[PDB]
């Protein structure tokens, strides 16, 4: 039928997400009281994606803040580095230092070129970031939607020697404190407009049958010793189903996690990822505050357990 007709329309799709998000912005309050360094690039490589942003508060009350790190979404095909720059901006201004990454995107590459990418950022991290405020003993690492998914992933990898050799990428010299998962499509498989999810999946594996055993938090979550993990959503999430579908994959693997789902009756505005993508809503601000001190009592509880309060 065609492989290009497709990914036009696949395309089209991502065309109308972009005018919204385009439109969203021009209108919406900007988080005050905070700095950000853009455009960095994390490896010797002058493609666009392979660059990130820094956020911090305008005011830093010391020379080194918690560290939180943003994995965009935008189903694998869509987004950039500047995409989830409110949500950033937000956190940060809290007290926080954030780095959001840009990571290649479907079809140019597979999922082991943006799980490379997203590696490179971390390492980059690790290299530049204490030097310029980031406390990388306590990390939050992040994520939306796709970007959630990515994120399930990166955590499991850093955890595995065999998935850092099959993914091609090497741990980083720091620890994630708790992973933030904002409405994931953690399942990917799980998904199937039929022909259009089996399309999302090909360029996934990009064929690669490794990659499609290790497609879903599922399938590499098996038997590693995981940090601690939130959930955060909603039942009018469009993609609710994987909540559920993820909550019970955390049981059956004993991953510690704890929840922030709205329910119905909170409304029809609290649609998917609704605190990234509207900071100043008060539930926004309500769920995002409540990961952020979940983040901290982790980082507390580290603290005092290594003799460092
Ligand atoms: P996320 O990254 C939300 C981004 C808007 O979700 C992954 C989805 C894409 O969302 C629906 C497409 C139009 C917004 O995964 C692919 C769904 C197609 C079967």
């Amino acid at each position: 039928a065609d492989e290009e007709a497709m990914l036009a329309k696949v395309q089209a799709s991502w065309a109308q997400t972009a005018a919204r998000d385009k439109a969203r912005y021009a209108d919406e309050r900007v988080p005050e009281d905070v700095h950000w360094e853009t455009e960095y690039r994390y490896e010797q490589s002058a493609d666009p994606q392979q660059t990130l942003n820094l956020y911090y508060p305008a005011k830093r009350r010391n020379a080194t803040m918690p560290t939180v790190i943003d994995i965009h979404g935008g189903g694998w095909f869509y987004g950039d580095r500047n995409l989830n720059r409110n949500y950033c901006r937000y956190l940060a201004s809290q007290g926080y230092a954030v780095m959001g990454m840009g990571y290649r995107l479907l079809p140019d590459v597979d999922l082991r070129g943006q799980i490379q990418d997203i590696f490179a950022s971390l390492r980059w991290l690790s290299h530049f970031g204490p030097q310029r405020g980031f406390d990388l003993d306590h990390v939050l690492l992040t994520g939306d939607s796709a970007g959630g998914h990515l994120a399930s992933l990166v955590a499991c990898i850093q955890q595995s020697a065999e998935l850092q050799e099959l993914f091609g990428v090497s741990r980083v010299n720091f620890n994630f404190t708790l992973v933030a998962l904002v409405c994931p499509v953690a399942e990917p498989s799980k998904l199937p407009m039929s022909d259009m999810a089996a399309f999302y999946l090909d360029k996934l594996s990009g064929g690669d049958q490794a990659l499609v055993d290790h497609l879903n938090f599922s399938q590499v979550v098996k038997g590693l010793d995981l940090p601690p993990f939130m959930l955060i959503g909603g039942q009018n999430d469009s993609f609710y189903l994987q909540s559920q579908a993820l909550l019970k994959v955390f049981d059956a693997n004993h991953v510690t996690y704890t929840t922030k789902l709205w329910p119905a009756s909170a409304g029809p505005h609290l649609k998917h990822v609704f605190n990234v993508q509207h900071w100043e809503w008060p539930e926004s601000i309500e769920t995002n505050l409540e990961m952020l001190r979940t983040f901290d009592a982790l980082s507390k509880q580290q603290d005092q357990a290594e003799e460092n309060e």
